[PDB]
């Protein structure tokens, strides 16, 4: 199977005057490229995919694809939807417009059964010939892709090559890789990046790397080379910022940190997301002082 | 405040050859009107709102409005979205096309903070002049409208008159009505319709009433008339069917039952929803036999 692994960033989507700041988006992607990241994920959860129009979603995939041409960096395009018809449409767009693969979140809100999840992902995977990474985040979807469903999709669909796990369940990661060691398990939870990598996970899709791309890339590459002492030391170092970035719902804290770092121009969200509380604003600012934040 | 209360049905959406079966939809609503129902909710969760196009979503509200015209049955239109811009758009469409009010689910997947929910619902309420019913179902959205937020919205915005509570938390229902007894608490969980009504709830938005509109209307009307003995007797009677209708994720069981009763033409869903297992198919059919199902 063709795969997309390594250190990857779930890119934030910056806004200016209620519109996607497209120049800022391209600049942020180049900062990721220049700090050792292996792939970028435009318009995932961290990118506010729920509040982007279909047009904006497509534009952000194209900017990422265009910005990564001539580099080793891949584009794993966010293409999930709780309607299979729309997920297939986004998958086909990403494939036709030069993405290296797609991320596809488990359907949210409508809680499909395991049989429904299987048919959803099989319809997506059959619609394109690029790699597909499943994405399990039950705290946000109300749904869970069981280990059995994940393994069946991996074995039955040629292009489904792994899963991004954001469930905080290390037993499930042992279960997955013990029964199917060929799949690419990708960490979707920054605080436990190293435990997942040390059990044979092959990458991370990181929120923290928006702010500290060099540290997340280093952790991942240390771990992939089995330099576990160095990988754990960075994962330990990053614990405080990894937690503070979820004091409020992602991406409110990371966008706050990017603004406090002077990386984005305005602290703008699309409703129902909004800026954090005054208290959390101060907590994020205080934790940031313990880290060295690269500029442009 | 202007209000919409009493026995209400979260209407299923029947499909025929992959399209909304519009004459069947109108026939099902008329069956409701004639079985004592007080209001219908087109395109809620039970109506597969996630997998309808924006056009289809609007068509179903219009069919509901025509079919209920010249009757005292009200239309509480499903108008929720996890993007405030789209929720405002659906609320305005519902007002302009004659709905009596709107149901608006808390944003799913993107987990807004309490401040975000307040601003989300305040934007919806200010966009129209018809009643707005909040809708709390954290098992599907990943977020909860706290009691404090609900009461603040009730007190601050004119059209916000209550909440449909599908959280299985009767303590929260005591909390709500002890601190704000003027609000309309609406049951969104069929098995506990009677406990919510007996604590001062004023209506139900029911899945079960799709199949048994007469029994759910009677339950609600007994309770509102303070005949708790009779309301409880129907709630007890309905427990087995009320639970079996969630053997798999709603609306898969209710659509299955509607098909087994001969009330819709095809057991068709839009992916990622799909037919139940054949074990669950047999369980639903077995539980239905103990209930008398009205025809057309
Ligand atoms: N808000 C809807 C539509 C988003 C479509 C574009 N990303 C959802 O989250 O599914
Ligand atoms: N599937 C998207 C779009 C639905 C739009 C029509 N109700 C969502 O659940 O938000
Ligand atoms: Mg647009
Ligand atoms: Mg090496
Ligand atoms: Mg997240």
């Amino acid at each position: 199977k063709n795969i997309i692994i390594g250190a990857m960033t779930a890119l934030i989507t910056p806004f200016k005057n209620g519109k996607v700041d497209e120049q800022s988006y391209a600049r942020l992607i180049k900062r990721q490229i220049e700090n050792g990241i292996d792939a970028v994920v435009p318009v995932g959860t961290t990118g506010e995919s729920a509040t982007l129009t279909h047009e904006e979603h497509r534009t952000c995939i194209e900017i990422a694809v265009e910005t990564c041409k001539g580099t080793k960096v891949k584009v794993l395009a966010g293409a999930g939807s709780n309607a299979t018809h729309d997920a297939v449409g986004l998958a086909k767009f990403a494939k036709e417009h030069g993405a290296d693969g797609i991320l596809s979140v488990a359907p949210y809100y409508n809680k499909p059964t395991q049989q429904g999840l299987y048919e959803h992902y099989k319809a997506i995977a059959q619609s394109v010939d690029i790699p597909v990474l499943l994405y399990n985040v039950p705290g946000r979807t109300g749904c869970e892709i069981s280990t059995d469903t994940i393994i069946k999709l991996f074995r039955d669909c040629e292009n489904i090559y792994g899963v991004k796990e954001a469930s905080g369940n290390i037993d499930k990661c042992v279960d997955l890789l013990a029964h199917e060691p060929r799949m690419m398990l990708i960490s979707g939870e920054d605080a436990i990046n190293y435990p997942i990598l040390s059990n044979g996970g092959k990458g991370v899709i990181s929120v923290t790397s928006n702010l500290l791309p060099d540290m997340i890339s280093a952790l991942t590459h240390f771990a992939l080379d089995e330099n576990y002492k160095e990988a754990k030391k960075i994962n330990d170092e990053l614990y405080n910022i990894n937690k503070i970035l979820f004091c409020e719902s992602n991406p409110i804290p990371i966008k706050t940190a990017m603004y406090l770092a002077g990386l984005i121009e305005s602290l703008e969200f699309r409703l129902p997301l909004c800026s954090p509380s005054k208290e959390n604003f101060a907590k994020i600012e205080e934790v940031m002082k313990k880290y060295k934040i690269k500029g442009f």
